[PDB]
């Protein structure tokens, strides 16, 4: 049964036969659509049984992409690991079988705007890993590999799978490059209001906090589930971008920065039913990311009254639309300030226009593109981006990028 | 099984137990979401459909399962017996149509639902009749600026040979023409119908901003063109509250967001012709009817009279237009003392209303893909909002176009 979506800016329409092949659930019935939650319970322990039927059909999948598909080489890998399994209760990626598995969690990931690039993943094996020390060291790498002095370089590294679940590694931290956020006593907030929870546990585990706007976070690493352990990015190695805007030199006097790299390192990668819990990646930013959500969100910097000040807009009714002249300045400013500094970024129009060229090559090539609209259109001046009319049909392909519950909620302490 | 959304600003839980009276189907299923394709897809059902009405219509005057609602219950079953159909009261048809806006999950403005002005054309009989219910409606809902929401139903569908139909998408749009070096003069978006309009007999002024006329077909007849009274047509001239040069641009709008050409459900019963108003939200002109390249696509211009660097989309030079332009339709329609909400306090407006309707009514069907407004969607209070779609009835719903199916 096919599938046709359909741009109603162009009237090109597209088949998708790829959803054919999906397995996990959306959270959508035929009478109910869940398509704006954030977390389908779908979205977010296994054992021997259900096992061999995800890896077989990893495997079916990997060698069909290499063309072995039936070969000895793909039938004896399929007994090699059925074996494993029965004996050991796990199985063990082979290196080529990592990287693609990888590779296509990225290529899978319905929310990403940015998958044009999936292909060009650097991928570092970090399976021998034991102690949050071995963690540091392959995660420090892994920010000077991405980072490449402002050229950055798509990479993620994986840590050992999950075995019983309770030897699990974990990166606490939500992202690897984090500022800290400070609930200060008379009910303000100093620096990020979307890290204080982790900032306080930080401090709990010994962190001495400057207490700063912008003080990067220490990573906070489990390993083979262990308490985790503390350890500071070396500042050099923390590429970041003092914020200017091209004609408001005021702009400047607002203190602001950020990062140069995202790198995220919460969710769990699920590769032919195995889980690796530990798995951070990173790309660059959309400029829309940091000017959009990071200082203009309500709930985040919020510092869209200030610039509004500064820019002596009319603040008193809403409808002079002060909040989205202020929010364009200050996304004007996060691209002009990446660019200056040759720190790679793209705009919105640039990645949704590049989304739409990677979708179009995905239909023809692969049979479809799962893709979720609301989360693919820009948080700002979306119907002017070529995504916001075009139809896109969402499902879940394995293998997966996958949200967990954050670890201090589950995490047994040794004390 | 008793869903729950959360807003991830204000961290408000609400609990929704609505949906379970969900009857029609999403498009969705377990393994595909179709949350964002915009257009999804007689004697045996028509008793149960008008039982499920009636029952909740009883319910909402507090008096289900009173001697009026058996007896009413009967009477319609009876009807539908014989007839093959049946007719509304007054009070069901107004209670039908409020409840059709309130269960309309794609609009952003139904905290307004319960106070729409329902006319009754049900006794019209010709085109000429549809045209004189329509100029009042016009002018009802227009008030001098004033705007006021409202709905004229027509008489309902039989046996689809005798089908009224408002052949407009909207009763007030400007007409689009096709020019000689490839391109568009007036409005791209109705460039067939204005077609089809002088494909009937229509003497088009072949200006930007023409009226186009109204294409009116009672009981199934070929549809007859009527001109709009223009003083019926309230127009806004668009000048920028800062930017002198605006006003150079030769750019109005229309006061009227009057859309004709979708179809009305209540109890089983289907009306073809049922043309709904109320007022703007300023990113529906500004937005989408001035900047989408498939539309006026004035952009370029605009940010051209800024001075603005247009050699590379990352000045933002579209997002800084964007918002001038938004910003004068606004001032416009305020400055005329013609009713229009900003995006903001629309968007602010419908949480309040979500707020209500899960506390009264234990959930509300909300489509995000087109709550949201198609600018700064993030700023504002509903993106940050989880919501629930699915399809309650009474309902609008789509139809096709009628010169696809009318045998003429
Ligand atoms: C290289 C440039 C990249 C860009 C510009 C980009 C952009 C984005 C954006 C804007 C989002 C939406 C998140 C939000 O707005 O809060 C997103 C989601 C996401 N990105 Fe990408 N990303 C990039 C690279 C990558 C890489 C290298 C990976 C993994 C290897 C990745 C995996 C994901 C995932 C898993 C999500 C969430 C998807 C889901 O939950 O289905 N991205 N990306
Ligand atoms: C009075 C102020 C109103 C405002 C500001 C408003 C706003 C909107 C907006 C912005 C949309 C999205 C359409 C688009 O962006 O292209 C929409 C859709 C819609 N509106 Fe409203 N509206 C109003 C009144 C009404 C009334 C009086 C009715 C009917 C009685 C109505 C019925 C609908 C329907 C049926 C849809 C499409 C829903 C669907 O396809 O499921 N609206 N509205
Ligand atoms: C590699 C990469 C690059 C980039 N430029 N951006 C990225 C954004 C996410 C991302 C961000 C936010 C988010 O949502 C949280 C608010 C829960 C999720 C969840 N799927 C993923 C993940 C990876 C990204
Ligand atoms: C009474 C009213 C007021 C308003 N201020 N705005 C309105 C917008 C629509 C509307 C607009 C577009 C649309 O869909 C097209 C893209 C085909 C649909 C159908 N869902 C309804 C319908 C009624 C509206
Ligand atoms: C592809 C997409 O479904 C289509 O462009 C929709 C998206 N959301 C929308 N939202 C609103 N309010 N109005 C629209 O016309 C649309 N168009
Ligand atoms: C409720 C809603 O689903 C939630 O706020 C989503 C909406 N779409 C998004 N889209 C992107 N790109 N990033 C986000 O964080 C969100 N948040
Ligand atoms: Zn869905």
């Amino acid at each position: 049964r096919f599938l046709k979506v359909k741009n109603w800016e162009t009237d090109v329409v597209l088949t998708d036969t790829l959803h054919l092949k999906s397995t996990l659930e959306t959270g959508c019935t035929e009478h109910i659509c869940m398509g704006s939650i954030m977390l389908p319970s779908q979205h977010t322990v296994r054992t021997k049984d259900q096992l061999f039927p995800l890896a077989k059909e990893f495997l079916d999948q990997y060698y069909s992409s290499i063309k072995r598909f039936g070969s000895k080489a793909h039938m004896d890998r399929l007994e090699e690991v059925n074996k494993e399994i029965e004996s050991t209760s796990t199985y063990q990626l082979k290196d080529t079988e990592l990287i693609y598995g990888a590779k296509h969690a990225w290529r899978n990931a319905s929310r990403c705007v940015g998958r044009i690039q999936w292909s060009k993943l650097q991928v570092f094996d970090a399976r021998d890993c034991t102690t949050a020390h071995g963690m540091f060291n392959y995660i420090c790498n892994h920010v000077k590999y991405a980072t490449n002095k402002g050229n950055l370089r798509s990479a993620i590294t994986i840590f050992p799978q999950r075995t019983d679940g309770k030897h699990d590694f974990r990166v606490w931290n939500s992202q690897l490059i984090r500022y800290a956020g400070y609930k200060q006593p008379d009910g303000s907030t100093l620096g990020d209001p979307a890290n204080v929870q982790f900032t306080e546990i930080c401090i709990q585990q010994g962190w001495k906090a400057p207490r700063g706007r912008f003080d990067v976070l220490p990573l906070l690493l489990q390993a083979n589930g262990n308490d985790p352990e503390l350890f500071q990015i070396p500042p050099e190695l923390v590429l970041e971008v003092p914020i200017r805007h091209p004609k408001f030199d005021w702009f400047k006097d607002l203190g602001l920065k950020w990062y140069g790299l995202p790198a995220v390192s919460n969710m769990l990668l699920e590769i032919g039913g195995l889980e690796f819990s530990a798995c951070p990646f990173s790309g660059w930013y959309m400029g829309t990311e940091i000017g959009v959500r990071d200082y203009c969100d309500n709930s985040r910097y919020n510092i869209l009254e200030e610039v509004a000040k500064k820019m002596d807009l009319d603040m008193r009714k809403t409808s002079s639309l002060w909040k989205d002249q202020a929010l364009v300045e200050i996304n004007i400013a996060v691209l002009y300030s990446f660019q200056s500094d040759k720190v790679t970024i793209v705009d919105h129009h640039s990645a949704t226009e590049s989304f739409i060229k990677h979708m179009e090559n995905e239909y023809r090539c692969r049979g479809g593109c799962p893709a979720d609209w609301v989360w693919i259109v820009p948080p700002m001046s979306g119907s002017i981006t070529p995504v916001f009319h075009q139809e896109m049909l969402n499902y879940r392909l394995t293998p997966s990028f996958e949200y967990q519950p954050d670890p201090w909620n589950t995490h047994v302490w040794k004390g």
